[PDB]
């Protein structure tokens, strides 16, 4: 594999980049890190910001999940057709990251106490993405332009973990609903999503979702 | 008229890095200031994609998201490394910067009185990675990545400046970051901007805490 992913045995911040690699027909190696090996301290001290994931592309070593996504977007051509599209791809990815940050905070620090409020506020957080789709060819292709981008995989991951969190949360959004159906049916991605390496890994660290 | 417009509250906040980049690159731009009062009316907010500022216009291209604005400018002004490897390291630095900015913002706006002491205590460990990056790039003598300035240097510069206001002397434990701040603040167009009323006379954050 020109690629190595180093991470804990969870989907978490590596699900989108794994979907991207599978859908793009790329091979990669998973190096898993147990809470025991990490807890020790050795690898953590060697990680730039003391966190995972860690990714290797040949001799290039990178940290930061959005950095890995952008790198694969640049090198495999999933970053829009021109600078204008590349800017909009970024804009969608940063909006996905902002919601992902709220989700992680719910999961890891206020699950049973914050859940109902999170779900109640959910439709307002997803509307921007339905609006974006509505402005790009009636929401019949991808989030930006008419070719898939790295932001499509991150957005897809985000919508799917939110349907696990609040079943039917996309029922009120036709374009977002259809987009998930369509992307999930791309041949290589459909196979990946149905596979044990994806299905049998917990979404998060602590058993909550 | 300038092709660029920045729409934001009258604070340095998340626009300080992108204003330093435009000033340093000798670009002109227009500022459209939104008062707390205009924002409470509610109409401009309902029109923003994610309900927040900043908002930036390049010609008819309207962008939201502070890091998206930096990356767009990095692309169009040639401040994104000399090749693909360099762009990925630029991204890695910027995301590190954003992670620390997020913690800084949380402190300033939701826990300043009680969290300031723990935050300052944990700071050296949050700044070390940037000293390390500098140490690996030509002995910390040039920029954070490669040997041309990138958008990440401006964002990193702002983050280091606001942390020197929060914990004066916090960079004394970091020789490469200290010299780097002094070397960048000395660039002719940037030095002029940093000492001008339009920078100096805006508060760093919205609530009187810094
Ligand atoms: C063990 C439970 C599994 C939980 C997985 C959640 S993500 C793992 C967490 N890493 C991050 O949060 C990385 C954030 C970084 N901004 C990125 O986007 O890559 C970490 O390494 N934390 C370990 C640490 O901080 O030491
Ligand atoms: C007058 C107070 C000073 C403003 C605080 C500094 S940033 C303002 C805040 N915007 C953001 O948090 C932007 C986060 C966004 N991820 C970005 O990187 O651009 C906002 O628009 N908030 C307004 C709102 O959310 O309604």
């Amino acid at each position: 594999p020109p690629y190595t992913v180093v991470y804990f045995p969870v989907r978490g911040r590596c699900a989108a980049l794994r979907m991207l690699l599978a859908d793009q027909g790329q091979s990669w190696k998973e190096e898993v890190v147990t809470v025991e090996t990490w807890q020790e301290g050795s690898l953590k001290a060697s990680c730039l910001y003391g966190q995972l994931p860690k990714f290797q592309d040949g001799d290039l070593t990178l940290y930061q999940s959005n950095t890995i996504l952008r790198h694969l977007g640049r090198t495999l051509g999933l970053y829009g057709k021109d600078q204008q599209e590349a800017a909009l791809v970024d804009m969608v990815n940063d909006g996905v990251e902002d919601l992902r940050c709220k989700y992680v905070s719910l999961i890891y620090t206020n699950y049973e106490a914050g859940k109902d409020d999170y779900v109640k506020a959910l439709p307002g957080q997803l509307k921007p993405f339905e609006t974006l789709l509505s402005q790009n060819q009636g929401g019949k292709t991808f989030i930006v332009g008419d070719q898939i981008s790295f932001a499509d995989y991150n957005l897809l991951d985000l919508l799917l973990i939110h349907e696990v969190l609040a079943p039917g949360c996309l029922d009120a959004f036709p374009l977002l609903s259809a987009y998930v159906g369509r992307l999930s049916a791309r041949p290589k991605l459909k196979a990946f999503l149905a596979s044990p390496e994806y299905v049998n890994l917990p979404i998060n660290g602590n058993g909550k979702q």
